[PDB]
């Protein structure tokens, strides 16, 4: 199965006798679903988003079945409202980002250029929008709001800004904000002829 991002990536995933969708999310370390039914020991952790941070209780070695396929992993269980499947479990997979392949045993950073200046950003197939740290851009902008696992931040709706990711060229919206990392989200990694392939 390859998988193009013009949707969100979504796969069917049995984890503890239930079946459940979740989000194939390069953009995050970890894999939290959202609260379930699981057996067995726990531990309590705490996991930052876009927006602030989350309670969750960590499953170790729990056994999860991907689309079909096997691994068995660290779950984090609390109040994500999306199940989202990590690298941690991705890898596991044989999970890629194609555009160069891209492995996805450490985060899938790429340098970008952007209103002329040089930034480190993630390649997120959990994002559906793209967001940059603070930054000077040139031109008008309209408030907006985006949600992540964490709650809310407010951003700087740019419109139309030519990014150049990896020396591939795409124009789009960039939101920018309070963001910890600069994310790359699908509205632009469609233009980059992303897939993800397992
Ligand atoms: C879930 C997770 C971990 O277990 C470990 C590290 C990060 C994350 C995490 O939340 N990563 C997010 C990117 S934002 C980010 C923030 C800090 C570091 C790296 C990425 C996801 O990849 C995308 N994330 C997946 C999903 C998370 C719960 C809320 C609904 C979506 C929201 C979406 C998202 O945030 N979209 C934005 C437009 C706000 C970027």
């Amino acid at each position: 199965p390859q998988v193009t991002l013009w949707q969100r990536p979504l796969v069917t995933i049995k984890i503890g006798g239930q079946l459940k969708e979740a989000l194939l999310d390069t953009g995050a370390d970890n894999t939290v679903l959202e609260e379930m039914s699981l057996p067995g020991r726990w531990k309590p952790k705490m996991i930052g988003g876009i927006g602030g941070f989350i309670k969750v209780r960590q499953y170790d070695q729990i056994l999860i079945e991907i689309c079909g396929h096997k691994a068995i992993g660290t779950v984090l269980v609390g109040p994500t409202p999306v199940n989202i499947i990590g690298r941690n479990l991705l890898t596991q997979i044989g999970m890629t980002l194609n555009f160069p392949q891209v492995t996805l045993w450490q985060r899938p950073l790429v340098t970008i250029k952007i209103g002329g200046q040089l930034k480190e950003a993630l390649l997120d197939t959990g994002a559906d929008n793209t967001v940059l740290e603070e930054m000077s851009l040139p031109g008008r902008w309209k408030p907006k709001m985006i949600g992540g696992i964490g709650g809310f931040i407010k951003v700087r709706q740019y419109d139309q800004i030519l990014i150049e990711i990896c020396g591939h060229k795409a124009i789009g919206t960039v939101l920018v904000g309070p963001t910890p990392v600069n994310i790359i989200g699908r509205n632009l990694l469609t233009q980059i002829g992303a897939t993800l392939n397992f």
